[PDB]
């Protein structure tokens, strides 16, 4: 009972974090096996970072100039290379607590836990979502960049996030840990604005099977659509184009609320032609859109 | 930039959780130094739960009937007792994992993280408040009793919330590690309604401070009011009076801002009387009130 926007346990990921420092920067890097991965703009003056040549300015950069340290152990670096936007320290130790993990580079509309770190400690463990700009809505301070994105599968940490920077408008752009930035970003203090942040639509159908689930039904209607009656109203609200493989993807909350994707849409329809009229969903005045229907399957079934 | 509702990292208290099996019932374990914490309620058939009475059932079991578990390997229960509403299992092994703790009992309006577990295994974190009615909104399963919720200062683990049941308006009640139950709830299946719900004011206008740092300004207004004149509006939209002892928690804000407290007061007054009109605050389209002044300085300042 009740629905919370929920992030994965982060001790796994907590046992990753290290500060790295190049001259006067600070910022955080990623631990696993004898590799720490950091953004490569730890190299750079604020003043670099108004039109950085990383190529050039890592040939000034020896791997003693790369101060690694795992709390309060300096960790000794033997190498370093840049891949994309990531640098790869080289590091005599592997990480003790080196879980199982991969990297993958998630779609838009994915979510994942964020571990925000300040000098390779923790700060706290939130829930994002790939935004269909390719920004996300973090928290994120100086002294964040190198923080991570991840998500587990019981016991396998799927890495998909690093933090580089902060846009103009508040708004978070990074990496996968292949150092290649989501979307449009580049890691340059420059002119660069967000597309249009539209609703993830199959996410919110999610949520509201969340909230029947819950007890949450004031908003189910007596009324059916189509895909593409549905998507003529989701364009309008600058939400996302509903698809048939999304429609397949909510199948097993069909099943387990016995309503039809198709007339949850309707519902979602109403809602968004409507308004809420000072009334809730799951707490919230506003229709969420940063759980997928995998997330809300996970939470009402409570898996570990 | 950004803010996000953020919970603790959870690494240290996922290194205390274990199973408790008493007969068919299996839920949540707290293992600090020799001693396991879980609800007393473990020892009930869904049947006893109409109207338990602890000290007789307890009489039927021993110390060899609560089956502790640590991920695989099984832990020896060498003592047993009840402390109101909790059971203290005295096992052979400290845990090698224990943090420096607290158990702390929280006020109303005070906001902890929880880590939701199921058969000793993390399932995810989030974060709560201890509701005016000393209910709290999280997220429960069957089986995830004994989940714990905390706050960490530093290195130091307050341990605040240990869950123990839903009431039928899908709200949930827990003890503090005490064993004694925050509000009048009772491990009991019987009526228990909740009282009124009201707003937590002074993290509303924590919450308003948050949102001015980063840059959401729309709803600040032209006006003030005095305590007297909020507090007339505060009880006609059910929330908490504010006290001059909310004003000073709220000194260091106003000083980051440079907004009165009083002439937040006066927006939040405008806001409750106008309503948002379609508008968002830090992506929100009600007024948030599970933030305190100290969480929104923590997040704004980076703590770790
Ligand atoms: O440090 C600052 N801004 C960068 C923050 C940032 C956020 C997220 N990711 C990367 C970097 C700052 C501090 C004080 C005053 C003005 C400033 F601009
Ligand atoms: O297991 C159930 N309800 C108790 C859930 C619960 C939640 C939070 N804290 C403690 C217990 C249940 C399962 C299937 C059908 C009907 C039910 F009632």
């Amino acid at each position: 009972s009740g629905f919370r926007k929920m992030a994965f346990p982060s001790g796994k990921v907590e046992g990753c974090m290290v500060q790295v420092t190049c001259g006067t920067t600070t910022l955080n890097g990623l631990w696993l096996d004898d590799v720490v991965y950091c953004p490569r703009h730890v190299i750079c003056t604020s003043e670099d970072m108004l039109n950085p040549n990383y190529e050039d300015l890592l040939i000034r950069k020896s791997n003693h100039n790369f101060l690694v340290q795992a709390g309060n152990v300096q960790l000794r670096v033997i190498g370093h290379s840049m891949q994309n936007c990531v640098l790869k320290l080289k590091v005599d130790t592997a990480n003790p607590k080196t879980p199982k993990y991969k990297f993958v580079r998630i779609q838009p509309g994915q979510t994942f836990s964020v571990l925000a770190c300040y000098n390779g400690s923790p700060s706290g463990v939130y829930q994002c979502a790939m935004r269909p700009n390719f920004t996300i809505k973090g928290s994120f301070l100086n002294g964040s960049c190198g923080s991570v994105g991840f998500n587990i599968d019981y016991d396998c940490v799927s890495f998909c996030y690093m933090h580089h920077m902060e846009l103009p408008t508040g708004v978070h752009a990074g990496t996968d840990l292949e150092g290649n930035f989501y979307g449009p970003f580049v890691d340059r203090q420059t002119a660069q604005a967000a597309g249009t942040d539209t609703t993830i639509t199959v996410n919110v159908l999610a949520w509201l099977y969340a909230a029947v689930i819950n007890g949450d039904r004031w908003f189910l209607n007596r009324f059916t659509t189509t895909l593409n009656d549905f998507n003529l109203v989701a364009m309008k609200y600058n939400y996302e184009p509903l698809t048939q493989d999304h429609v397949d993807i909510l199948g097993p909350l069909s099943a387990q609320t016995g309503i039809a994707v198709l007339d949850m849409c309707a519902s979602l329809k109403e809602l968004l032609q409507n308004g809420m009229n000072g009334r809730t969903i799951l707490g919230s005045a506003l229709l969420e859109d940063e759980f997928t229907p995998f997330d809300v399957v996970r939470q009402c079934s409570g898996v570990t």
